[PDB]
RNA sequence: ACAU
DNA sequence: CGATGT
């Protein structure tokens, strides 16, 4: 029903899928840019919308904040409520550093605890989350 | 079909 | 139009 304005917001953008993949996580209510991934050469949107989510999970605690997170991402939010990345993308040596990265997410996950409300950006009511790239 |  | 996902 109603944006909760007091969240942080993360987005995936690529070049590609796969191609280059980046993300990062804005303060909803101001969109100030919050951190910033450095591209990945190659990634799918999926894995980077996991990344995103999980490293805002990180974000916050590390800070001590409580406000939720939003994505636009229906695939991811269920990865990280299973603590599990199902990416059919290849393991090779062109996306190992990706699957590192989604490898130790995981195993992030699997190691801390949280309480951080992962939440459903409605794009269809609400327009494109404020973490969108814009292309 | 829905979410990207 | 193509791809990644449930
Ligand atoms: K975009
Ligand atoms: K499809
Ligand atoms: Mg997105
Ligand atoms: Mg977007």
């Amino acid at each position: 029903e109603e944006i909760i304005w007091e969240s942080l917001s993360v987005d995936v953008g690529s070049q590609g899928n796969p191609g280059i993949v980046e993300y990062k996580g804005v303060d909803t209510k101001t969109g100030e840019v919050l951190f910033e991934r450095e591209p990945i050469p190659i990634g799918t949107n999926n894995m980077g919308e996991f990344l995103a989510i999980v490293h805002g999970l990180r974000y916050l605690k590390e800070r001590n904040s409580r406000k939720p997170i939003y994505s636009d991402s229906q695939t991811a939010i269920k990865w990280v409520k299973d603590k599990k990345a199902k990416s059919t993308l290849v393991r090779n040596e062109e996306t190992a550093l990706i699957w590192k990265l989604v490898d130790e997410a995981e195993e992030w996950l699997n190691t801390h605890t949280y309480e951080t409300p992962i939440l459903k950006w409605q794009t269809d009511k609400w327009g494109e989350i404020k973490a969108d790239y814009g292309r």
